[PDB]
């Protein structure tokens, strides 16, 4: 509940909200992270908004969602610390980077693990009712478990619905693009312009994922990338696919 209860080990990274630091809890030595934000220049209404936000976030307990632990306030440094579980495997964007640089395609078993566990995380989030579902916000623990994490760049994953005129099947489309990039080490739609990217997305054409991946996996990813949302599989229909087995799920 107090900053002195933890010791900063080191800065993991910055960007987006604020600064992300790997920390250790003094009482038991548990390894966590915290995101330090600066609320001082936010309105009272803005801090109220974010308070209800992180309350809803504290109302989320799922093995495939980054676990929230605590919140700490420091009026001296006008800093709000949000304490969360540390995922030692890193993010998925780094895994895709490593595969691209090493010219090493990822195992199909790993793609199935990500598909299964991210589908379960999305199911949970749909039960508790424009996103940022992308490799940089998906993390891995030490036991192959996948955890869902919380402008100049091109929106490579933006559905045609969210581009013409958002629903759960849009989440399915974003998952499809993420799994595609895991298999092919590149997004399904490439462009230097945002207009060209919009055109390519609307036409809905892409290369098959590399041939080392099963026809069943390509089939389900292609179904997720259908132009019509009502043709994309629901969470339930994804989980019914014969590709998805027990060992693809989380394990403590
Ligand atoms: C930065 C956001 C974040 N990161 C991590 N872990 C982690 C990240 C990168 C690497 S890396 N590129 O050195 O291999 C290793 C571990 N856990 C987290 N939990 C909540 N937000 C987390
Ligand atoms: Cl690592
Ligand atoms: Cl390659
Ligand atoms: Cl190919």
């Amino acid at each position: 509940s107090r900053a002195e209860d933890y010791e900063v080990l080191y800065t993991i990274g910055t960007g987006s909200y604020g600064r992300c630091q790997k920390i250790r809890r003094k009482s038991d030595g548990k390894i966590l992270v915290w995101k330090e934000l600066d609320y001082g220049s936010m309105t009272e209404a803005e801090k109220q908004m974010l308070v209800s936000e992180v309350n809803l976030l504290r109302e989320l307990k799922h093995p495939n969602i980054v676990r929230y632990y605590d919140r700490i306030i420091d009026r001296t440094n006008t800093t709000l610390y949000i304490v969360m579980e540390y995922c030692e495997g890193g993010d998925l964007a780094s895994v895709i980077t490593k595969g691209t640089k090493e010219r090493q395609y990822l195992d199909e078993e790993f793609v199935l693990r990500v598909m299964t566990q991210l589908t379960l995380a999305l199911k949970e989030c749909h039960r508790r009712s424009h996103r940022d579902l992308k490799p940089a916000n998906v993390f891995l623990d030490g036991k192959q478990n996948v955890k869902l994490g919380d402008f100049v760049g091109t929106p490579y994953y933006m559905s045609p619905e969210q581009m013409n005129r958002y629903n759960e099947k849009s989440d399915i489309w974003s998952l499809g693009c993420l799994l595609y990039e895991l298999c092919a080490l590149m997004p399904p739609f490439t462009a230097f312009s945002q207009k060209e990217l919009a055109g390519k997305i609307r036409e809905g054409k892409f290369r098959r994922i590399p041939y080392r991946y099963s026809d069943e996996l390509n089939e389900i990813i292609t179904r997720m990338l259908n132009l019509k949302d009502y043709h994309r599989p629901s969470v339930e229909e994804i989980l019914e696919n014969p590709l998805i087995l027990e060992h693809h799920h989380h394990h403590h």
